[PDB]
């Protein structure tokens, strides 16, 4: 049930990294992507590519043509309609920011001939190999105690953390001081809830996913 608060966080989060190099922000994700507008410009932003000229009409109508200008665009890229959108249903709001992430920012790595998801796992089990505390095998559990954000800092840059002092007692902490060093000295800006994640039995793997594909992209 905490997956809705989770997704809300982290995408809202995930999309401000890149609507800042378009000089503006969301802050409420339910409601600021109902015109359209603000979405066709993150889709230019994290493509590289020109979408239509965007309709600045007030009019429900309006905001279904800006809308399908973003979704069409989507579908020409991956392998919902425009109501639901312009409706700002939850659910398939987020649903819709999962495939722009997915595709984005997860879809093009390639790791040892294994893309997407399942290279950027591997690419993490890779990076966090030398850590004996560590057992990445997923991207919800394998997190919960911060050493694996902590691990990956470390391979990286092991000036900006000392790994060996820190233990699974205090997940907390470990997660809270990967965010402060990713977003002190990474340009990652803080995308979880260091609460949400220990307190839950399995975290929401769309989250957590989110904010990991940050550390391949600032590390490649």
């Amino acid at each position: 049930p905490a997956w809705e608060k989770q997704q809300r966080k982290t995408f809202t989060a995930w999309c401000n990294s890149h609507l800042r190099k378009a000089g503006t922000q969301i802050e409420n994700i339910e409601e600021d992507f109902r015109n359209g507008l603000k979405l066709m410009l993150l889709l230019e932003v994290i493509s590289g590519e020109r979408l239509p000229k965007p309709d600045r009409g007030k009019m429900r109508f309006h905001k279904i043509a800006n809308v399908n200008k973003a979704l069409d665009y989507i579908a020409s890229k991956v392998v919902i309609g425009a109501e639901e959108i312009v409706d700002g249903n939850v659910k398939m709001t987020l649903g819709m920011i999962w495939t722009i992430i997915l595709r984005f920012a997860i879809q093009d790595i390639s790791v040892e001939e294994t893309s997407a998801k399942e290279g950027l796992l591997l690419w993490c089990q890779r990076k966090t190999a030398p850590y004996r505390n560590v057992n990445i095998q997923n991207f919800h559990t394998s997190w919960k105690d911060g050493l694996g954000l902590c691990a990956l800092i470390h391979r990286h840059r092991p000036d900006l953390i000392d790994y060996s002092k820190l233990n699974k007692d205090d997940p907390i902490g470990n997660i809270n001081l990967a965010m402060e060093i990713a977003e002190k000295h990474l340009d990652i800006p803080k995308m979880l809830d260091a609460e949400d994640i220990v307190n839950t039995p399995k975290p929401d793997e769309r989250a957590i996913m989110t904010y990991v594909s940050c550390f391949y992209h600032a590390f490649a």
